[PDB]
């Protein structure tokens, strides 16, 4: 477990693109505050190992605008930081009718006719996600990184979900459509 007051020394880089609680209103940055921290912890661990040079290809998360960063910290550095920002509150955004109402509908209710489940049984019907379960946080999110997510899951870029294979096979039966409304919906989701 981590030292959150450790943490908050150990961000100072992080700041500019997440904000200093983890709430920046930049569109394409993730929200890190509230989120559980043994999904931050293990997010940090997966970007650290997939985004320092030479990694070899498709090993952990390689996020492009955090190369190297998190290579001169420890794993207690790291939980030290997932700490940090699960303690601080969350926010809420702007959920679009135009979008969000098909949205909940799949949230909800899944695509059946092609196998794909519902949202809320693993990230809540209020998509608070389930920390202890591994589930991430979703409610609130910045649509544009939401969708990033998901058709990164879909595309294969992303595959950090190889412990459970979960997501990869949800986000292949996603439209661009799909992706879209989904992500305005848990903006605003609480
Ligand atoms: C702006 C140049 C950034 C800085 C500085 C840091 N992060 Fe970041 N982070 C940024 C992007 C664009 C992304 C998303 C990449 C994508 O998938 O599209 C992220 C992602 C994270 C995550 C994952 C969150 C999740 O919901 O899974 C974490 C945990 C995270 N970033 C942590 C973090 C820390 C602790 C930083 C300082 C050491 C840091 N980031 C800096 C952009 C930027
Ligand atoms: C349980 C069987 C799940 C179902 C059904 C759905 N999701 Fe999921 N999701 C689950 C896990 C175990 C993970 C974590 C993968 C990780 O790297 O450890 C996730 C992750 C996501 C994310 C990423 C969140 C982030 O902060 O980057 C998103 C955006 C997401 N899931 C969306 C999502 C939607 C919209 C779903 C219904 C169509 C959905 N998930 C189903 C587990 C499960």
């Amino acid at each position: 477990a981590g030292d959150a007051e450790a943490g908050q020394g150990k961000v100072a880089v992080c700041g500019a693109c997440h904000g200093v609680d983890g709430n920046s209103p930049a569109p394409n940055f993730p929200k890190l505050a509230g989120q559980g921290e043994r999904y931050l912890l293990k997010q940090l661990q997966d970007i650290k190992a997939g985004s320092t040079p030479g990694a070899p290809e498709g090993v952990g998360r390689k996020v492009l605008e955090m190369t190297g960063m998190l290579d001169p910290l420890s794993d207690q550095d790291l939980e030290d930081i997932a700490a940090y920002f699960s303690s601080q509150k969350g926010s809420v955004g702007y959920a679009d009718p135009a979008l969000a109402k098909q949205g909940e509908k799949l949230f909800r209710g899944g695509k059946l006719d092609q196998g794909m489940p519902a949202c809320t049984g693993c990230h809540a019907p209020n998509g608070v996600g389930n920390d202890l379960a591994g589930f991430p946080k979703l409610g609130g999110q910045h649509a544009a990184y939401t969708a990033k997510q998901l058709t990164d899951f879909r595309e294969g870029n992303r595959t950090n979900d190889g412990d459970t294979m979960i997501m990869r096979g949800v986000a292949a039966k996603l439209s661009n459509k799909d992706i879209e409304a989904l992500s305005s919906y848990i903006q605003g989701l609480h």
